[PDB]
């Protein structure tokens, strides 16, 4: 499973093997699968939705609205970054550090969610235990600033 504190774990050749296997079919559809994992995770847990500011008043027709489908690109985005760049694990913590500390301080995220979205972007792509511990790498450093 994914997990959110403790040593950052390895990944390992077979673990970025497997990832850059399965990434691409997920990758070439990228609206439509960060869309559907923001709505899944929207879905799941529907008292999420006040953490984003920017659509927390909206109510149905989330789909079309472009402040959910651009905060669904995002996230996708910043997770296709670190994919891009899984040997340079150096760039990778200076990058989501920085980004932890904006969640906490500029976007005042509860760190609780991370693990939340995580997993079910890793279901929705049905991704197996080498995903889970790229999520965990991922989450532990959001996490890190809190
Ligand atoms: C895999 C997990 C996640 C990743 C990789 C991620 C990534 C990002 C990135 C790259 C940004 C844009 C940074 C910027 O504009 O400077 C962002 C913004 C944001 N994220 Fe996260 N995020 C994750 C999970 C979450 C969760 C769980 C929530 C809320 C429960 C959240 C709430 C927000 C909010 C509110 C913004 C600000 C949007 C705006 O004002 O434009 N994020 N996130």
């Amino acid at each position: 499973p994914i997990i959110d504190q403790g040593p950052l774990p390895t990944l390992t050749d077979g673990d970025k093997k497997a990832i850059n296997k399965i990434w691409p079919k997920i990758y070439k559809e990228y609206e439509q699968y960060s869309l559907n994992i923001l709505l899944r995770f929207l879905k799941c847990f529907p008292q999420a939705q006040a953490s984003f500011p920017k659509f927390s008043t909206k109510k149905s027709n989330l789909e079309q609205d472009p402040e959910v489908k651009h905060q669904a690109v995002v996230i996708f985005n910043k997770v296709n970054e670190i994919i891009n760049s899984m040997d340079n694990q150096e760039e990778i913590i200076k990058s989501l550090k920085d980004l932890s500390q904006k969640h906490k301080t500029v976007f005042k995220v509860d760190s609780i969610w991370f693990k939340e979205l995580s997993s079910i972007f890793v279901s929705t792509i049905d991704g197996g235990a080498e995903f889970e511990k790229l999520f965990s790498i991922i989450c532990i450093l959001l996490r890190s600033a809190y």
